[PDB]
């Protein structure tokens, strides 16, 4: 698939709703985003940085009107450069979870609360896409 990937989520999201994304990262990789968007606001934004002051992290946040809010940050680091990975985010009733190659990574609590309005997926950054579906579970 071609990046930056933007995968309709019809209806936008429910609970039991499961997105599956396969690729593998590119080599020298800088970052990677996962934008799950209300309109122009941006309800959870997946964020891995390889090489922020030579350290590798995960952001998570939400942009509302224009402004981005409190990062959460996340020091756990699935992702390795040249390498296939999958991502699983299961939406539950107060949070997003994200599990990396069948392991749990983490959580984040809804802040957007019109999970209905949450109506595409964008997929970014320095990866070679293979995937990008949903179930219901
Ligand atoms: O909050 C999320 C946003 O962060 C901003 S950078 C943000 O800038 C701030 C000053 O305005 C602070 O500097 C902020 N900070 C917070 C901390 C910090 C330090 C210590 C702590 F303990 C906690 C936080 N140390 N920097 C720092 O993260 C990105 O620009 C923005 N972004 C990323 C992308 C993107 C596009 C395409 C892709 F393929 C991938 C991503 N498109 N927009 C998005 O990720
Ligand atoms: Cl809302």
């Amino acid at each position: 698939l071609i990046v930056p990937y933007n995968l309709p989520l019809p209806g936008g999201v429910v609970p039991r709703m499961l997105i599956t994304i396969l690729g593998t990262v590119k080599p020298n990789a800088n970052r990677i985003a996962l934008d799950f968007q209300r309109g122009n606001d941006v309800a959870f934004h997946f964020n891995p940085r390889f090489n922020e002051n030579n350290r590798r992290v995960i952001v998570c946040n939400t942009k509302l009107d224009n402004n981005w809010g409190r990062e959460e940050r996340q020091s756990v680091f699935p992702f390795e450069s040249g390498k296939p990975f999958k991502i699983q985010v299961l939406v539950e009733p107060d949070h997003f979870k994200v599990a990396v190659n069948d392991a749990h990574l983490l959580q984040y609590n809804h802040r957007v609360k019109k999970l209905n309005e949450i109506s595409k997926l964008g997929i970014s950054g320095d990866i070679d896409l293979t995937s990008a579906s949903y179930t219901m579970i």
